[PDB]
């Protein structure tokens, strides 16, 4: 059985690694699922990669594979949303007010970095520089970024300590008990953190639209209801 092909935002790795199960499970049709920054995933896709399935953390990402012809809008809906959140490391005792004009870069101390999403393209790191940028605060750490290729890996960085702070979605926090929420930015400080999923257009993959079809299904959501995606 040709495995569908999910290509899946970094920050659902343990989500989609479960619904991955979870579907084969039930179907016996095995799911095999590819994590990076959502735009490296779509730019792959753009490229040829023969993805079946692709979850974006972000509509930008979605929307460049449909202005692509890759996706057609009819194969795309809005599957999940998250935060954003501000972390730290665990045993970080750092308190930040995301709205405090400066309290983010204070917190950075002397030399430390906030660990973003790469803010240009990651969809974690856009999200989190529309929020910093919404909030005043991009400027005052523009230039002390850790950009980090996906969400995780910024995660990765918080978790590590080699970040004091770094912004990456609530459920990537849930994901990470190394980490703590400092503070939720606002849900007006970035767009909403929207998941769209798509059977990619050229898929040819008997199970792909089954597959998409089940993330709707009671047992898949659960899935990501449980490890703190919002249900769209
Ligand atoms: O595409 Mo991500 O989940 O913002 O790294």
């Amino acid at each position: 059985t040709a495995p569908v092909t999910v290509f899946a935002a970094a920050s659902l790795k343990e989500s989609m690694d479960e619904a991955a199960t979870a579907y084969e499970k039930a179907t016996g049709t095995p799911v095999r699922v590819s994590y990076a920054a959502s735009s490296a995933l779509a730019r792959q896709i753009e490229q040829g990669a023969p993805a079946d399935v692709f979850l974006s953390a972000d509509l930008e990402w979605m929307d460049y594979l449909q202005q692509h012809g890759l996706v057609l809008p009819a194969q795309r809906h809005n599957l999940l949303g998250n935060t954003l959140v501000l972390v730290a490391p665990a045993s970080s005792k750092l308190r930040v007010d995301p709205r405090a004009p400066g309290a983010i870069a204070k917190a950075l101390g002397e030399n430390g970095r906030l660990a973003v999403g790469q803010t240009a393209s990651v969809p974690a790191g856009k999200y989190a520089a529309a929020a910093l940028r919404k909030l005043g605060q991009w400027d005052s750490v523009s230039n002390r970024l850790a950009e980090s290729e996906s969400v995780r890996a910024a995660l990765m960085l918080v978790s590590r300590g080699e970040a004091p702070l770094g912004i990456v979605y609530g459920s990537d926090a849930r994901a990470d008990a190394k980490v703590r929420v400092v503070a939720t930015f606002p849900d007006d400080s970035h767009d909403a953190i929207v998941y769209p999923v798509a059977a990619l257009k050229n898929s040819n993959n008997p199970a792909t639209a089954a597959f998409v079809s089940w993330l709707g299904s009671k047992p898949a959501k659960a899935i990501f209801a449980r490890r703190g995606f919002s249900l769209k």
